[PDB]
């Protein structure tokens, strides 16, 4: 129908502005911390600490089978990245205090997202 295809425009326009939001939440960890998943090679009990692990590469891969339906899909996964660290790293790591710069500088970011994905509908 017409109104499947104006949808999937929708979704795809969304999709352009998620991976727009995704690029400048990832410049904001220039160490790349958070860039890929805890490897469990390197960390074998990380599930028995973290239940839903989350990292940039596997959002890019969600994002562009268009699998964000919303914004608060996009910031549910982004928040795991940041809490997920939190809990597993103690506040006197190089990784925890990473996440916290990452989360006070996203906010901006995901502060203006939210008035765009508003906005333009």
């Amino acid at each position: 129908s017409m109104e499947q295809v104006a949808m999937e425009l929708r979704l795809t326009e969304l999709t352009r502005l998620l991976r727009s939001v995704l690029d400048q939440l990832q410049d904001k960890d220039p160490a790349r911390i958070f860039a890929q998943p805890v490897s469990l090679k390197e960390v074998p009990d990380y599930l028995d600490h973290i239940k839903h692990p989350m990292d940039f590469a596997t959002m890019r891969k969600r994002l562009e089978a268009q699998g964000y339906k919303n914004l608060h899909e996009f910031e549910e996964d982004f928040d795991l990245i940041i809490d997920n660290c939190m809990k597993y790293n103690a506040r006197d790591t190089v990784f925890y205090r990473a996440a916290v710069r990452l989360r006070d500088q996203g906010g901006v970011v995901l502060r203006q997202a939210r008035r765009e994905v508003d906005s333009i509908g």
